[PDB]
């Protein structure tokens, strides 16, 4: 398993606008057009995201290139900010995608709000870290999801998205 199969377990694809768990313009692999209510606010953005005149779909193609954009977005976010560089760096393959998948999914002002977590999983503290990230709004709204990376950070292992 790779990044690029989780994110897409966890998010889906959908070539056509939607929303998203919290009601935001999204299309493709999860990707987040903007949090305006407005559709043409969305479809404007889709297009300018594009390059062309999309009337709110694209190809699978395009879909899958907004996702390399933004993995690769991620890591060099992640890559470049003092409170998650030293985390990632301090982690195995597999737990490195996890931490990725949060930022993919939260933003990386976000996941750098979880202060404690971070700290534990940098001293490898696998079984507080998995408890302390499940007190959290992320875990209540999207649970199936939270659990799968949760247990990912826990275990080292895919096991979580074995089956799926
Ligand atoms: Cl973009
Ligand atoms: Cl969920």
């Amino acid at each position: 398993m790779n990044i690029f199969e989780m994110l897409r377990i966890d998010e889906g694809l959908r070539l056509k606008i939607y929303k998203d768990t919290e009601g935001y313009y999204t299309i493709g692999i999860g990707h987040l057009l903007t949090k305006s209510p407005s559709l043409n606010a969305a479809k404007s953005e889709l297009d300018k995201a594009i390059g062309r005149n999309t009337n709110g779909v694209i190809t699978k193609d395009e879909a899958e290139k907004l996702a390399n954009q933004d993995v690769d977005a991620a890591v060099r976010g992640i890559l470049r900010n003092a409170k998650l560089k030293p985390v990632y760096d301090s982690l195995d393959a597999v737990r490195r995608a996890a931490l990725i998948n949060m930022v993919f999914q939260m933003g990386e002002t976000g996941v750098a709000g979880f202060t404690n977590s971070l700290r534990m999983l940098q001293q490898k503290r696998w079984d507080e870290a998995a408890v302390n990230l499940a007190k959290s709004r992320w875990y209540n709204q999207t649970p199936n999801r939270a659990k799968r990376v949760i247990t990912t950070f826990r275990t080292g292992t895919w096991d979580a998205y074995k089956n799926l």
